[PDB]
């Protein structure tokens, strides 16, 4: 059937002929919606459908479905996955490939960017060391002084599962968290753990609020190396505030680059599990869950003391008061410095002209509402009167295990 | 369908067991390769005797259940007097206590509401005697008086008659009790709540002479027994409401704002064990955002954040200076600090999030479960400040229900 979506602010309905193309499941069922659920619950003959269905859309995208180099490709990858229970993506599919992942990113309010992804492909490293290199010509890449430009890395596919390439790191540039004696947390506690497995390895801690966390890479299944990142290709902004002249003194910082590391990259039924993916940020990522998540560096209460704001009832909303201030500074921040970073109204304006892009030319657009809908302002922004179909649409990017997990050492 | 299914709280590590679920009656739309979560909504016949049978059986089995009585004496003569009924009539009355009992629940299963820890203290009103509009008047008067109760809001629900062979519906045609007037201009602008222009519009054709102003209480128009409905008012004394002002800003009262107290939706369907109650006004108090973000913020609504933002004197020039966050705080705040100081009862999105969290939690411990819809009940502003933003939600639909329901004059056929 053909699905509409309206939107209630606008009144504009589209039509939604493209989810009638997936095949994989979104968890939920007829009687049971789990829509808030943050993670819902190969070999030769499963290998060739999932080959040829990407095949048959890449050949379509370029217009030449059914054509003679449509046809002979097909021949060629089945050839290749008889004899030898896998194949190799050409550069175009594997370009191709990372850009839909990306567009097909349900969760993604940044996707009006989708096209224009600098994909760079690693598919020939072989030891930490390599992986390493590839990483900093990627950052370097990526951060262009300020000009932030989205790219991909692509590593070698999972071959038997016990060769896997992995970046430990959840983003390539993250701040240290320390658990203290006190019981309390030094820097940023959602990487307490991670901090814990770095000092564990050998890593020299700084003990700092915003030490910036060594990579620790691991190739071919091989236990996982550390490596510094030189300090000249991390971009950081400095946080101050246009009028409150304090703000400067509470001695906050960020990293100007976003570069989530720990996804798995599917195309055409191979699994890419190491593929770190950066881009820029929308303020609110480091504003409003960053700084002011109570598991995360949670600064409302000193904000909202230096603002001299009644903290006794809740009604007085002083934490609504300094969200809006700290998100302020933030994208002040980022600005002054010329660093890329998008607020929420204007990028979630940008993502209702871009599902009206790809309503007209794709017949509809993957969005899960619980994601786009920004972590505060929400129905001042259009995302949150707009009715969304999510659904999952292959090449994309999955969740996967945490290597510690997984992976058994020495 | 597995039999246990679990939710994480990703702020608190907290994990909970649904096992609920399995009871669930109706579908929600979504499918294994499709989720509907975001849809707001996804013949005039009525259900016929073999339709009925088993819905009225499943709902006094869970009534006698939840008494302690499940298979007792009252219990199976109470199927067989209804079984009788059904069968004979082809439809059936509820006792007093299963009609109590079946409307606290549709509440209690109302996954969008994030105030159901009070579930179980509903007033609830019989009017199923009512057979005229001027007695509906009465009811919903009566309602309205007590559920205001000067200020100190008790929730409450009046029900009519249910539905017969559907050509006799009982039904208020108001969406809530109390909403104020909007009228387009022939210049195009709109004058009061943008939100009501259709519904003044079939008041005037009604009858009604409208004053025209920016707040302007609705009339009632009030359907009984299938009949063409007519205009009451309501005596404005009965109406309490609130003055905006704000504790700092001394020129928001300048802004000639106010609302009134009583939220009381009036457009639902209740439905109890197949049956189904057209017209059931039900109230509660407001949470704070309901109307210093939606009422006053949305762009079809009253959209006061221009003229706020100006009085603040805000840069309103780049969207990155976030002025349009910065006046919804302050109105929102405002909103709060009025009915507070008029102590007329209201509650913040902070407390109201933290109530629902620990209601949810016991309901699963004493329930094995408590469905919610994350999309309505995450609040419109500071999403993620608030506890349920981090809580994984499990969506389903229990009956008794609160069931949308046509607007009536789509439907009606005029006499
Ligand atoms: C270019 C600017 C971009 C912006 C402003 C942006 C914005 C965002 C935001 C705000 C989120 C939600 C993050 C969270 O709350 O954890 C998100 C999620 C996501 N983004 Fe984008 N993004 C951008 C580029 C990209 C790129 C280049 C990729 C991949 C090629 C990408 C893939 C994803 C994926 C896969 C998710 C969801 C991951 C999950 O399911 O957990 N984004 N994006
Ligand atoms: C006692 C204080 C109450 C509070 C603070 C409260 C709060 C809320 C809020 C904020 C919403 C979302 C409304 C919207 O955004 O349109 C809602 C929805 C809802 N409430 Fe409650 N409510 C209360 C009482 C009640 C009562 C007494 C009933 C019925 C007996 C009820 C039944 C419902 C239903 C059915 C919805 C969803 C309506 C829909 O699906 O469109 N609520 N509530
Ligand atoms: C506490 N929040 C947790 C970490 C949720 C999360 C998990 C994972 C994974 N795996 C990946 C995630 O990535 C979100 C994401 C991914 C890519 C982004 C890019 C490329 C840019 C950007 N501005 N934000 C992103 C945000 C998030
Ligand atoms: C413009 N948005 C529309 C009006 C959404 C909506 C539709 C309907 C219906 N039918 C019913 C609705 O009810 C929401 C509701 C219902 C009852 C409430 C009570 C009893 C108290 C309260 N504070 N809010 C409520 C809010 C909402
Ligand atoms: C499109 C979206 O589903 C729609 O705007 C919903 C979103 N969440 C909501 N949540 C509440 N509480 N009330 C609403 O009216 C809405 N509207
Ligand atoms: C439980 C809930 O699904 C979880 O907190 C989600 C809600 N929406 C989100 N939305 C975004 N953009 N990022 C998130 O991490 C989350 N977390
Ligand atoms: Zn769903």
């Amino acid at each position: 059937r053909f699905l509409k979506v309206k939107n209630w602010e606008t009144e504009v309905v589209l039509t939604d002929t493209l989810h009638l193309k997936s095949t994989l499941e979104t968890g939920c069922t007829e009687y049971i919606c789990m829509g808030s659920i943050m993670h819902p619950s190969a070999t030769k003959d499963q290998l060739f459908p999932l080959a040829k269905e990407f095949i048959d859309q890449y050949y379509s995208s370029i217009k030449r479905f059914g054509s003679k180099a449509h046809m002979e490709r097909l021949e060629e990858v089945n050839k290749e996955i008889d004899t030898t229970s896998t194949y190799q993506l050409k550069d175009t599919e594997l370009i191709y490939g990372a850009k839909h992942a990306w567009r097909n990113a349900s969760r993604c309010v940044g996707r009006i960017q989708w096209s224009k992804l600098q994909v760079f492909d690693a598919r020939d490293c072989t030891t930490a060391h390599g992986m390493f290199n590839y990483i900093c010509n990627h950052v370097k890449y990526a951060t262009n002084k300020g000009n932030l430009r989205s790219a991909i890395t692509i590593f070698p596919q999972r071959t038997d599962g016990k060769h896997d390439f992995r970046v430990w790191n959840s983003q390539l540039i993250r701040y240290a968290g320390y658990k203290q004696p006190d019981g309390s947390t030094l820097g940023d506690p959602a990487n307490v753990q991670f901090t814990e497995i770095c000092i564990q390895q050998g890593w020299k801690p700084p003990r700092g609020r915003f030490d910036v966390l060594p990579l620790l890479l691991q190739a071919n299944g091989n236990d996982p190396e550390l490596f510094q990142i030189p300090p000249e290709l991390v971009l950081e902004v400095p946080i101050r505030h246009p009028k409150f002249e304090w703000f400067k003194d509470l001695g906050l910082k960020w990293y100007g680059l976003p570069a989530v590391s720990n996804m798995l990259l599917e195309i055409g039924g191979l699994e890419f599990s190491a593929c770190p993916f950066s881009g820029w940020y929308m303020g609110t990522e480091i504003g409003v869950r960053d700084y002011c998540d109570n598991s995360r560096y949670n600064i409302l209460e000193e904000v909202a003391k230096k603002m001299n704001l009644d903290m006794r009832k809740t009604s007085s909303l002083w934490k609504d008061q300094a969200l809006v201030e700290i998100n302020i500074a933030v994208l002040y921040s980022f600005q002054s410095d010329k660093v890329t970073i998008v607020d929420h109204h204007s990028a979630t304006e940008s993502f209702i002209k871009h599902m009206e892009n790809e309503y007209r030319c794709r017949g509809g657009c993957p969005a899960d509402w619980v994601w786009i809908v920004p972590p505060m302002s929400g129905s001042i922004t259009p995302v949150f009167h707009q009715e969304m179909l999510n659904y999952r649409l292959t090449p994309s990017f999955e969740y996967q295990p945490d290597p510690w997990n997984t992976h058994v050492w020495k």
